[PDB]
């Protein structure tokens, strides 16, 4: 492949967190952190599965950073999914960076990289069934952007050098479906990229990109909610950024804020004596926006391989 991948995890095996640690290629500029926070407990209160999460993080051979975050279904078919990333989804990152410098429309460019992704699953990879949000940084007018979208319940948050933190791509839920790239969402593609998440932004330099998949619900607040007429409630949750401040990275802040509120759920949990079960899979990815030289520099080492 032509893209340089600086992070990389397929899924993480039960009861191991992992934690990847710097690359020297990118200046610290990107980190996975995966844990589970699937809590399951007997009648005594005593503990009692893999992930199916994927992130991966890199840059294009010009030097343009993306992250991708991905959560499957079902277990069974968790290779698939990883498959169909590396096989289908990371090779049109590059391209889709370029279409997004070249066409007026960046909505247009990423609804049809959505379509995409949609006929590719279906002639290749019929058991990859997963939620994805994704994003690409693209450089026009002499500035740096970064578009991308979601679909499902993973999301894309930014916390700007000022300290601000912005939702890009939000959890969508709608009642009584599960939107997904899957057999079942690819009957109607424009309803579902309609009610899910499509963004475009500019982006300087030391802006932080944060995707994950699952968090505790109560650390998520509904940026929005309405009704879709196929009569259906659709909701938009945001990472609430009351639980955060201005000082330390939000890869950082997210980790420290969401341990805390799992050793309460535990404690919680543990001290009723009874049957919990709750959580899942929680993986998150961080992505520094580069600067000039750093995108020199990685475009420089995309040609010598
Ligand atoms: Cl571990
Ligand atoms: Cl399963
Ligand atoms: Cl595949
Ligand atoms: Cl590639
Ligand atoms: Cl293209
Ligand atoms: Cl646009
Ligand atoms: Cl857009
Ligand atoms: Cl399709
Ligand atoms: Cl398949
Ligand atoms: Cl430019
Ligand atoms: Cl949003
Ligand atoms: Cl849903
Ligand atoms: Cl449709
Ligand atoms: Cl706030
Ligand atoms: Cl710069």
């Amino acid at each position: 492949m032509r893209s340089i991948i600086t992070q990389i995890c397929n899924g993480v095996l039960h009861g191991q967190s992992y934690q990847s640690g710097s690359n020297d290629l990118d200046k610290g500029n990107s980190e996975i952190f995966a844990s589970s926070l699937f809590v399951h407990l007997n009648e005594q209160g005593k503990e009692i599965k893999d992930s199916d999460d994927k992130i991966v993080i890199g840059y294009t051979k010009d030097g343009m950073a993306f992250q991708i975050v991905v959560a499957g279904f079902y277990g069974c078919e968790r290779q698939a999914v990883f498959s169909f990333i590396d096989n289908y989804v990371l090779p049109l990152i590059d391209n889709f960076s370029l279409d997004l410098t070249r066409y007026p429309d960046s909505k247009k460019v990423t609804e049809s990289l959505i379509h995409t992704i949609y006929s590719l699953r279906s002639k290749h990879a019929p058991l990859a069934e997963f939620t994805m949000s994704l994003c690409v940084t693209y450089q026009k007018d002499e500035q740096l952007f970064c578009a991308g979208f979601g679909i499902g319940d993973t999301g894309i948050a930014i916390k700007r050098n000022e300290g601000t933190i912005e939702q890009l791509v939000c959890h969508t839920e709608v009642d009584g479906f599960k939107d997904a790239f899957d057999n079942y969402s690819s009957a109607n593609i424009d309803l579902v990229i309609e009610r899910n998440s499509v963004f475009n932004t500019k982006v300087m330099p030391g802006d932080e990109l944060v995707g994950y998949t699952y968090v505790p619900p109560m650390l998520e607040m509904t940026e929005k909610e309405f009704e879709v007429e196929t009569k259906r409630i659709v909701r938009h949750l945001n990472l609430d950024p009351g639980n955060f401040d201005d000082k330390d990275p939000l890869f950082s802040q997210l980790l420290q804020v969401v341990k805390s509120k799992q050793k309460q759920l535990v404690e919680q949990a543990k001290e009723t004596g009874q049957i919990q079960r709750f959580g899942d899979d929680f993986t998150v990815g961080r992505l520094v926006i580069p600067d000039q030289l750093l995108i020199n520099q990685l475009r420089i080492h995309a040609l010598s391989h």
